[PDB]
């Protein structure tokens, strides 16, 4: 056989939503993927339609009172802001309300699952949802088609939407963090992921609920545990240790890899490198990057021949796996875990599987270059996809 054996159409939908461009089509790291318009001004808006697993902002205000360094608290009152001089107190968090005199974030998940409005089957995509219907007003109160990003947090089960759209803000001539410099409105922060941190957190652009149960089956938001990402090239699955231009980083654990396909330099984003107390949202300009999902966003843990613990950074999404039970495979969008979570079940992967009986083995031809074939089988019910030796008769064209 000279072919992919992920290139069936089970299984290259299966790998296709591993591709950051293809459906979340925006920046992961910082998402600021479309414009609006708002009140004559022309505004960033997070525009990816993929949760991202354990994502969230940094805040580097000043160590006291009153600052607390927690993105989900209200953005600040004037007068709260009057009380504690620069840098801004308070959080990204949206603190409006109803004229019903209700409040509109956070809100919690159990009235979300009994207000009837809310379609979404699950308990992230509910959230997601009610993102998606919350458009800013406009300076004379009307309806727009801004949106504002959405965390929700599992641990708690309050879904916040956040006013403030900015994810990353850097330099001292832009931001003080920790009161160094000194009068500064702002105070620094970035987008983060953690090995042990806010697992219970989900950024994602309200357009993640416009279709609220896609993201089920589009979005890579598991870990692929027994399987290296990789490329298909000379009749072989070359995983990301065989790709020229792949990062190859020590870590201590899988978290830690995890982490890094978030927070290496390349990771799809769409921040360039170089604000009014008011000014929640992102200005558009007329050359800002739009990443639409482009970047390294790839990788997996797995260990050395001399077992020690690295990580493999990739921007090439895979098309093709190469089995290997100690590995895990991560998305720059994806959680730590490596089973559904059960926030994303319904209370109302199988394209991995197969039967010997089905499923005959099968070997390529060698690639001569590395002097390996493919070997393609069914391994104890699912895909086994190793490199192998050649033949001694293939042996003499390396």
């Amino acid at each position: 056989t000279p072919q992919n054996p992920f290139q069936t159409p089970e299984l290259k939908a299966f790998l296709e939503r591993y591709n950051v461009t293809l459906h979340h089509q925006s920046g992961v790291n910082v998402d600021l993927g479309q414009d609006k318009e708002v009140d004559g001004k022309l505004y960033r808006e997070a525009a990816g339609l993929c949760p991202v697993w354990g994502k969230y902002i940094q805040l580097h205000q000043p160590n006291r009172p009153p600052y607390k360094n927690n993105f989900l608290e209200d953005i600040p009152t004037e007068a709260e802001y009057q009380k504690s001089g620069n840098p801004l107190p308070g959080g990204f968090n949206m603190n409006f309300v109803t004229p019903a005199g209700q409040r509109i974030s956070p809100y919690p998940m159990e009235l979300l699952e009994k207000s009837s409005k809310i379609k979404a089957s699950t308990e992230l995509g509910k959230c997601a949802e009610f993102a998606y219907k919350t458009t800013a007003m406009d300076k004379s109160n009307q309806a727009t088609q801004y949106r504002y990003p959405f965390v929700y947090d599992s641990k708690r089960r309050l879904c916040y939407i956040l006013s403030v759209s900015m994810q990353r803000m850097e330099g001292s001539k832009y931001c003080s963090t920790n009161d160094d410099p000194v009068n500064l409105t702002w105070y620094c922060f970035e987008p983060q992921k953690s090995p042990t941190a806010n697992h219970n957190l989900i950024f994602g652009s309200a357009y993640v609920g416009k279709d609220p149960d896609a993201f089920l089956t589009k979005c890579p938001n598991q870990a692929l545990k027994g399987y290296r990402f990789g490329h298909w090239t000379n009749g072989r699955c070359h995983d990301y240790t065989e790709l020229a231009d792949s990062w190859i980083e020590a870590v201590d654990s899988k978290a830690q890899c995890w982490v890094k396909t978030f927070t290496n330099d390349e990771v799809a984003s769409d921040q360039p490198r170089t604000h009014s107390w008011n000014d929640w949202w992102p200005v558009h300009e007329k050359d800002q990057p739009h990443s639409g999902g482009d970047g390294r966003n790839y990788g997996f843990f797995y260990f050395d021949s001399n077992g020690k613990g690295k990580c493999a950074l990739s921007h090439k999404a895979p098309d093709c796996l190469v089995s290997d039970s100690k590995a895990v495979s991560y998305t720059a969008l994806g959680s730590l875990s490596e089973e559904t979570p059960d926030i994303i079940i319904p209370s109302n992967d199988e394209a991995l599987q197969c039967r010997s009986s089905e499923f005959p083995e099968t070997f390529g031809s060698c690639d001569v270059q590395a002097c390996k074939r493919q070997k393609t089988s069914c391994v104890g019910g699912q895909i086994q996809s190793t490199s192998v030796d050649c033949t001694a008769e293939e042996q003499n064209d390396c």
